[PDB]
């Protein structure tokens, strides 16, 4: 792929449902002057990618503190992510979200970001750390049966922005 | 770039190593089949995040060794200068004695099959794999260089790893 750190991220421009239960089509460059987090998981209907999901969409203040905006992606289309986000939750559904949920369709998004696994025209758990100046940060690839942690992730955000900010400080 | 893809071989290498009893080694990844093995690479030697990193993994090599799991730390730094750095007490700066051994990239080009090496600068991201028993990439992880890396997550992903090969695999 596409994905280099210290290059900036691959841009993409994708239709994504929106928390609002909406559908819009939104693009990274939307983001500019927020770190952003972007995480592609399999598919919809499964049964790792929802505590993934959950967790961020339950704890996205965490993230707004930092702000940092969280961003989820599949190649599923977006009327089956907003099924699923419609899905009651104790059925197994998403309910609502407090992030967006791009749609892949075209697997183009997790080609551009290295992560297509190819021979089942998913992605893998990839994950990434995109600075405020669109910059990439940081790369996390997952297989598909494992999942990926809310805490780590807001450790690595935080620490990427401390370490932006060190020679810039108040020499007092 | 780089060979390294999950569900795919990752890429062999052979090396000199310091290993732990202090002495130099020549060995390969192939070495550690039937293991789990996480390989993790640092930028240069004598620097001043790496040694956190380094001691951590070093301290606690017990708790992998408890989960079957081999550590390797690699740097493109010279087999001598990773010696000098063990060598050299912890409490002046250096690493003291190590649990885990310590790969010489001289040429550049294991860095390179991993896809970690910094265009220009001749040093590696903290690029750090986990791989399976069988030799099969399953996860990916690439800091840029002022952000390191943390021990319990890595348990965690070789605990996680572990628990989901115990179903379903092709191989009754
Ligand atoms: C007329 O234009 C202006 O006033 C502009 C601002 O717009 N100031 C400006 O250019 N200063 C200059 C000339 C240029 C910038 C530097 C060299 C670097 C930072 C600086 C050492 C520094 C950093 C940290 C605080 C400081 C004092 C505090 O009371 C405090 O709370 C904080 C947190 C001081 C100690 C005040 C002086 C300071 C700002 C100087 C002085
Ligand atoms: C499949 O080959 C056979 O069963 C032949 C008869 O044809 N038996 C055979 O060699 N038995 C022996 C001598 C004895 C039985 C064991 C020790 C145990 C299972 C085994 C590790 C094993 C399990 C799972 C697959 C395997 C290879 C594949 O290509 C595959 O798709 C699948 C799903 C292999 C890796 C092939 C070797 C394997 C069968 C050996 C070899």
């Amino acid at each position: 792929g596409n994905a280099k750190i210290g290059h900036p991220a691959p841009n993409f421009k994708a239709t994504a449902v929106m928390p609002d239960g909406q559908f819009k089509d939104i693009s990274l460059s939307d983001y500019k002057g927020k770190y952003v987090v972007f995480f592609f998981y399999p598919l919809d209907f499964t049964f790792v990618s929802p505590t993934e999901i959950i967790a961020f969409s339950d704890r996205a203040e965490e993230f707004k503190k930092l702000n940092c905006q969280v961003i989820g992606a599949s190649v599923d289309s977006h009327f089956s992510h907003l099924a699923w986000v419609n899905t009651p939750k104790k059925q197994g559904g998403l309910g609502p979200m407090n992030i967006p949920l791009v749609s892949d369709p075209k697997r183009t998004i997790a080609q551009d970001y290295g992560v297509l696994k190819a021979d089942e025209g998913i992605s893998f758990r990839g994950l990434f750390i995109i600075d405020d100046k669109g910059i990439l940060r940081q790369i996390t690839v997952n297989d598909l049966p494992v999942g990926r942690s809310v805490d780590e992730t807001l450790r690595l955000v935080q620490a990427f922005q401390f370490t932006d900010k060190h020679g810039e400080v108040c020499p007092a």
